[PDB]
């Protein structure tokens, strides 16, 4: 009762291994849950590159990987994505709110990723994924999620013009102390509910992610938030963002942290 969508096509990756991390992932559930991956996407190396032009690279990964996620999200199954990089959730995003118009979206993550192309500092296309799929921008690949409907969990040091454009366009945000199961229930309320996870929103010395933000949320914390979700309301879940060589022994303890925060959930829909 999982539907499992790997992305292994390059989407902005200035991380050497999360590609890697994303195979590795995929194969701890499938041998965890008796699952058969769909893999999508051929791998390439990272690059330290601007969102203009690793964007249009992305492209056939990218349509890919709607299309297989809308296959899932039409169905009754819980439709898991283990993401390469969090950018893949510029094509997933637009389906979602599509599709489920109600939805609520927990974006799960030590960043806004908020940036527009005016406002980035870095270029980098994994800082502008949210606003992206709210319209604050066009990334090619649909827009449609209601600010009114995103909820920033765990998100911490952010600069101050991308806090403004989050406030403009209404998007709540619960910092990690305050992300308790009480807290993400009310976020909720009666709707359906999309988790999309990015790793760096845990404090750092577990999950080898892309960024290093101090002061995250703890692996029992996001356990808490899959536990106090109903299987009922669920309508899938996004993992993105370990960096780590599939060969690694790091790669086989994260997996391993990864698989103990997911249970819940995955107990629930295997
Ligand atoms: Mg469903
Ligand atoms: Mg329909
Ligand atoms: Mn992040
Ligand atoms: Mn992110
Ligand atoms: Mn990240």
């Amino acid at each position: 009762m999982i539907d499992l969508i790997v992305s292994q096509g390059r989407v902005a990756d200035r991380a050497a291994w999360m590609i890697e991390g994303a195979a590795r992932t995929a194969r701890a559930l499938e041998e965890r849950y008796g699952l058969k991956g769909h893999y999508v996407g051929e791998p390439a190396p990272h690059a330290d590159d601007d969102w203009s032009v690793a964007l249009p690279q992305a492209r056939e990964t990218l349509v890919a990987v709607r299309e297989a996620a809308t296959e899932s999200i039409k169905g009754d199954n819980l439709t898991v994505l283990v993401n390469n990089t969090h950018s893949v959730s510029l094509a997933t995003l637009p389906v979602v709110a599509r599709e489920h118009p109600d939805a609520v979206v927990l974006y799960i993550d030590g960043h806004g990723d908020f940036n527009t192309p005016e406002t980035t500092d870095t270029g980098y296309l994994g800082g502008m994924v949210l606003s992206g799929a709210c319209g604050l921008w066009d990334s090619g690949h649909g827009a449609g999620l209601r600010p009114e409907q995103a909820v920033l969990v765990g998100s911490r040091d952010i600069d101050e013009g991308e806090r403004e454009l989050i406030r403009k366009a209404g998007v709540r945000v619960i910092p990690p102390g305050e992300a308790t199961a009480q807290a993400v229930l009310d976020a909720v309320k009666d709707a359906p509910v999309w988790i999309s996870i990015d790793w760096d929103v845990l404090e750092p010395g577990s999950i080898p992610a892309d960024y290093t933000v101090p002061d995250g949320m703890l692996p029992a914390q996001i356990r808490a938030v899959f536990e106090a979700i109903p299987a009922e309301r669920l309508i899938g879940v996004e993992l993105a963002e370990l960096n780590a060589p599939a060969d690694s022994e790091r790669a086989e303890q994260a997996v391993a942290v990864i698989l103990d925060m997911v249970a819940p959930a995955f107990d629930a829909a295997a």
